[PDB]
């Protein structure tokens, strides 16, 4: 079955992602890991922990991990007194105490004890645990069956022109990741500013009438509310739960074989997915990345929507 | 009319806007510029005056420029075709100095420079003279691309020569239209176009047509292109007629110090269209194929 | 009593900065660990175990590290069938066996294990071990007592015109260390430079008349041969063991506080440390970084052989 | 004697490179050009022209140059003394131009460019006329500095203003001394050096002594020095007696890169120093502060 290490920093859209892992059947979370860099490593960890306490989910493993990039200075806002979960939103306090131990420790000892071919790594935040676990035990790389990763854009960018905010926090954990040899897909922002939370598809979520529907429907409430000066979103998109639907059902999330490289030297183009699009596709033999291109929008809608009724 | 300096490196592409500039009534051709970079100066400038010439064309000047970029290292008479020996001299004087004496000598926006080499004479024009730039009336240059490159991934040719001078380009405060890739990779020479342009019979279409071989030949083992692109008269194109280059604004800036993305024009295009009064730069997106190549034709005809 | 921890990759230099390490009363070696990068990892790590099986150190733990730089690829040369050990001396096979866990891992639980201010970190090769450390453990920094490195150089360089062997190996790793806020030594070219080996030097080495001192002039007979075409030196100089002479006493190696920080971005300085001389030398309180300026040649020759006649 | 094209931006430290031009009868000084980027090219062309109208050097051409450095942007009377109207109009023409065909139109190996300032004109002419590298005698100029930094722990003012056009001037097969910080640092305006220069007893006597109380103003919150250094007249010291600036060739550079080390002359110094054959370039070393000083109290002298 499709066996996935969700490594994130919630985060209202990977609060969504591991809604969707852990209501689809098809999905088994071994376990979650947290970074900090884009938010502070004892936000998201905590966010982390109540969403699944939320979902009933305690007995999911939760490791926190790096809290800053592995080069660039860490660059995160100062801590509110009075800020607690995800804003907008109410979760009940984690029951269970943070597993002990290192992420990164915890994702190599993990996919060195389990067989070959069998660990897919989903990371939705910026890349410096896989990275450093990499680095730590390179006996990892050939281990995994795939890395499907929320970061970057080909030809859309939201920090910058030309770059997106996971592979910006961490440039050089991207290059890291993107220069070994194991299969990756780029979810990248071409893909998920498809994946538009229309006034439809919210009805349609505040009709299940759960209190994890509503929690949905309050990340969205949260989506709207960060993209309203942003004027290429009447609705807004939701990116990180975009990896799991592409696990779900590959039909979800068309994607296109290229090289793909990270700028890590440039001025304007800082954090740049670089995407070799010249000439025709090239074959999965010859080229171990791609990037996700077209999003089926009924279908991934569909994914959530059916994993927040299996959840109840 | 438009009044042009046409700053070139022909360069078989270079050829066909000379050919389009001259043939069509409403673009007057001060003059032409040439810039090594891309090819050698000298190859470039005798390439220049022999078309010219082979367009009974022996009253525009040519003057050559910069023979290698402003600061990067130079890494470099058209074949397939053949050319009369040019009858009017090469005019003397560097082509910086002759853009920078024309541009002070003539009335405050009435000209427009079209770039469609390497950027290295304009950038040095405007830093050697920088009262030019609120003189001239726009710049339309063949180079760069937003979502597309050649030479690399995300980078094109002119603009990968000379980064620097392209860097001077985009920052000074006049009027930029970048026609890149998006747009020339759609001025497609189809085997329907080349038969219309060799039925005008004559030694210049005969020429035209021998250009377009050339394109075939440079883009054989390109799987992109069943048949192959022209580029740079597609800025003449545009100052033609606006509705056979639409353009969108957008900030745009040249990459000068990434490993992967040296060379690249950066275009901005999050957010809604900027106003003219915002944004100085725009970039070329779609092309009308059927008036382009309309007004190709009908400028080969007129040249009889 | 100063108590260590020896990050290396012998690497002949090494080899001498470990009999002194042994030799003299004054330094608790707690273990040494190795690093990849300069040479491969599977080398320079049965060449640490051999030397302190030579010198009869089967008490010392010896840890394998990383074996490529953080970010830039691994630049080694390929592998020769007919060698192990360190050319032109010969070594006996470890009786021990190579110690079980990453020299990171180690490094970090030796450090959280021991009382505070009281470990030394001695790297003498690329820094990659102990970058990794700080960014999965940032607890180490303020426990450790003073990082002492063989690297860079202030007004020298030996790889480029500005540049050092250690620091390019691994730039952003250097760039780590450099910029954690714990007291550092820079022992650099500009003061190993001056570490000679004179034919009096050696001579008096070759009359201890044991089979370390042997070994000990045999490494200075390969520093001689390293640096045969270098006409700035005629006598070669020995680096690593400047760092274990400044920790025994530090009249041998003098040192300047001054900001330095590692160039990671340029064409021409990649690797540079830079060394900010400009204006009066800052104090301990303002400034953690000092680089080594003027070797005391008598006082440290006199230390290697003390050693060298203290192991017998 | 040595003929020169002083290029320059006064400055403090210029206006004292001028007046030991003048006052040596070993040194022909053919004009003077101007460039901006340390200062404004206005403030600093007025200064040029003032100042050898001071020392009755009416006679001298002075014109003007870029305003700004190459590719990076523009980032910018004498203070504390006074300096006559000049009575000369400033000369027609860029001084790139004028540099350029002063090259051209003298017998080769015959003119020393002297640059004082960012080195953007000097840069600029090499790219516009390629011809004048190879009959330029030498290129002596301030800048840089081996193992000294000001501006940052590793370099100099006048090169990073402008590291693209200092790049460009390295890297041009001329013979090049680079009189950095190491040596200028030693230029020391000691109380026993300013007794003798006051004791002159004129009006430039007394000009040139406000210059150096300008240098002590400027560098009263540098502990590193006691009494100020002066720079730029350096390079005409090692002109006139080649014993007063001492040099050693090796392999220069500029980085044009890095973050840290962003226009540091990354000077090659490992191994033997290699041959004027084998190496165009050279950096100074130790200069001879008691012949230093008395060249220039020398040509005050001379001057009246
Ligand atoms: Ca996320
Ligand atoms: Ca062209
Ligand atoms: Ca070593
Ligand atoms: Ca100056
Ligand atoms: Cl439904
Ligand atoms: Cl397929
Ligand atoms: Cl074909
Ligand atoms: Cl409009
Ligand atoms: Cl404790
Ligand atoms: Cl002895
Ligand atoms: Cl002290
Ligand atoms: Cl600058
Ligand atoms: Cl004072």
């Amino acid at each position: 079955m499709t066996t996935i290490i969700l490594d994130c920093d919630p985060g209202h859209d990977d609060a969504m992602a591991i809604l969707l892992a852990l209501g689809n059947p098809n999905i088994d979370l071994l376990g979650v890991t947290t970074v900090g860099g884009n938010q502070s490593l004892e936000k998201v960890t905590y966010n982390a922990r109540a969403t699944l306490e939320m979902a009933h989910a305690t007995n999911i493993p939760v490791h926190a991990g790096c809290d800053r990039p592995m080069i660039r200075p860490l660059e995160v806002a100062a801590a509110v007194h009075g800020e607690t979960g995800l804003d907008g939103v109410t979760l009940p306090e984690p029951t269970r105490p943070l597993d002990e131990g290192h992420a990164v420790n915890w994702i190599i000892d993990t996919i060195m004890s389990h067989e070959p071919g069998t660990i897919t790594l989903v990371p939705t935040g910026p890349l410096t645990n896989i990275a450093m676990a990499v680095r730590l035990e390179p006996r990892i790389v050939s281990r995994v069956k795939e890395v499907v990763l929320m970061g970057g854009g080909y030809h859309v960018g939201n920090w910058s022109a030309v770059a997106e905010f996971n592979i910006k926090v961490d440039p050089e954990a991207a290059h890291v990741v993107f220069n070994e040899d194991w299969p990756i897909t780029m979810v990248g922002l071409d893909l998920t500013h498809q994946a538009l939370c229309t006034p439809e598809v919210q009805a349609r979520i505040d009709a299940i009438g759960t209190p994890l529907s509503a929690f949905a429907s309050g990340l969205m409430d949260f989506f709207r509310k960060a993209y309203k000066n942003n004027q290429d979103f009447i609705d807004p998109p939701v990116h990180d739960p975009c990896t799991v639907a592409y696990l779900i059902d590959h039909s979800v999330v068309q994607t296109r074989r290229c090289p793909v490289d990270v700028e890590i030297k440039g001025d304007l183009t800082l954090g740049m997915t670089v995407a070799d699009l010249r000439g025709p596709e090239p074959s999965a033999d010859k080229c171990h990345t791609q990037v996700a291109t077209k999003l089926d929008f009924n279908k991934f809608w569909d994914l959530i929507i059916d994993a927040l009724k299996e959840l109840k």
